[PDB]
């Protein structure tokens, strides 16, 4: 924690500007100062046991990838988690917004960015457990950051019942076993959210019903603007046998090929 401590004098937290709400606390717009006096935009996560949470999440300072959320630091005083501000907020609200019009290629490009971030996390043997479009952020350059892990972990939406059962693999619903292969299943649902522009998966299925539903021989339907090879990728992500699901390295390779076919 020593190398990532932020002095309370160097942090301005705007408690009036709430930009996110979670069960553990709120996200606020903040301001950090650099050695030269330049203001850096923050997202300050509040935390309301605490030592255990910081112990579990301090591994995030060692992660560094352009598609993975980084940690700016921790302000000790209840501790505050300092994260980089993500101008366009969460990926799900972005694709449901009406100020921007992402093309089918842009949506596939967002999925490819997530797959690159996940490929990095899987190479570090890190299992996300809650991969979903609501849990990825978009910065000022429209770069996707896989977020909601370590110190940033929280439930930021009401899509839990708490577990995100509609994004969970069949073996995780049955035995509560989470692996990189169950993150590949969640990644499939995330591609489907991207291709439907943020539609809720299985809308007429109650969260308690999902296991029986999947076991009947059912999967999410192909969205109307989803290319066939991308729907095949989603179907491979949802393979009933975890070991038969593509790796994130294979997903990056395959999705980059599909992305390249669009003008
Ligand atoms: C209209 N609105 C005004 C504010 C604008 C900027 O808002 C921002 C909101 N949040 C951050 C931020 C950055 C780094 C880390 C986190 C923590 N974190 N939060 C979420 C999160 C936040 C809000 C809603 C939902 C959901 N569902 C999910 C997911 C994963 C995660 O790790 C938050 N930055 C900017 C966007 C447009």
């Amino acid at each position: 924690v020593q190398h990532v401590v932020i002095g309370p004098s160097s942090l301005i937290v705007h408690f009036n500007e709430v930009i996110g709400r979670g069960h553990f606390g709120c996200v606020y717009h903040g301001t950090l100062l650099d050695n030269d006096g330049k203001k850096i935009h923050c997202a300050v996560k509040s935390l309301n046991e605490v030592s255990q949470f910081l112990t579990e999440g301090i591994i995030m300072k060692d992660f560094s990838h352009p598609n993975v959320l980084s940690l700016l630091g921790i302000c000790l005083r209840s501790p505050l988690v300092v994260l980089p501000y993500m101008k366009h907020g969460d990926l799900r609200n972005f694709i449901r917004n009406e100020t921007h019009n992402p093309t089918v290629k842009d949506l596939i490009g967002f999925g490819l960015q997530v797959a690159k971030g996940m490929k990095y996390l899987a190479s570090k043997k890190f299992v996300h457990r809650d991969l979903a479009a609501r849990n990825c952020m978009l910065d000022e350059k429209f770069t996707v950051k896989v977020a909601d892990f370590g110190l940033a972990r929280d439930m930021y939406d009401k899509e839990y019942d708490k577990l995100p059962v509609k994004w969970m693999a069949l073996e995780s619903l049955q035995t509560q076993k989470f692996t990189t292969k169950s993150d590949v299943w969640s990644f499939g649902v995330l591609l489907w959210e991207l291709m439907t522009r943020g539609a809720p998966p299985y809308p007429d299925v109650n969260t308690f019903d999902i296991t029986v539903y999947l076991l009947q021989g059912r999967r999410l339907l192909q969205p109307e603007y989803c290319p066939d090879p991308l729907y095949e990728v989603m179907l491979k992500c949802w393979h009933p046998k975890a070991e038969m699901r593509p790796s994130f390295s294979e997903l990056v390779s395959r999705i980059s090929a599909i992305f390249s076919t669009f003008i």
